Order: C-alpha cells, then sequence, then structure tokens
C-alpha cells in the first residue's frame, strides 16, 4: 500500500514536511504496489529535484512537493527517510 516513515533526517528539505509515522501512499500522482517502486522513481530522478509527495499524516490527507538529495554519498537520488519495509521483498 505504501511507505511507511520511520525516522527523518535534520540536515534534508523534508527536515519538518514529513513527520515520522507517515505513510507516502502518492509519488507524483503515481501508486504503487510494492516499496521497490518509491525506490526506482526516486532512483531515477536527479538530486535537487522537486517530486509531490502525497502523504497521510494519521488520517489526514496532505501532500507537499519536496526537493531530492543524496541520502548517501554516491550522490543518489532520494528524499531522506526511512522505510519499515526490510530489503527489496
Amino acid at each position: 500500500d505504501g511507505v511507511y516513515v520511520l525516522s527523518v533526517k535534520e540536515d534534508v528539505p523534508a527536515a519538518g514536511i514529513l513527520h515520522a509515522g507517515d505513510l507516502i501512499t502518492e509519488i507524483d500522482g503515481q501508486s504503487f504496489k510494492s516499496s521497490q517502486e518509491f525506490i526506482d522513481y526516486i532512483h531515477s530522478k536527479k538530486v535537487g529535484d522537486t517530486v509531490k509527495i502525497k502523504y497521510k499524516h494519521g488520517n489526514k490527507n496532505e501532500e507537499a512537493s519536496i526537493k531530492l538529495t543524496a541520502i548517501d554519498k554516491k550522490g543518489t537520488p532520494g528524499i531522506g527517510i526511512l522505510e519499515h519495509h526490510h530489503h527489496h521483498h
């Protein structure tokens, strides 16, 4: 159904937009069955980009635009959250 937010770094755009315990359901108007997609989509975008995230805070239908970044060191494109899911399973 969607990626569950587990943590949010201090040095990222969504540092205050997305709070722990949210459920990112839409990604640029794109819904995904598995968690992988979310991983791919981002993994395709470029750093500093601005994607549209539609999350759920408890039960409220929110949404916002986040500016990607290198959640690692290889400059990979990411949002900077930790998911509850494990591996690419």
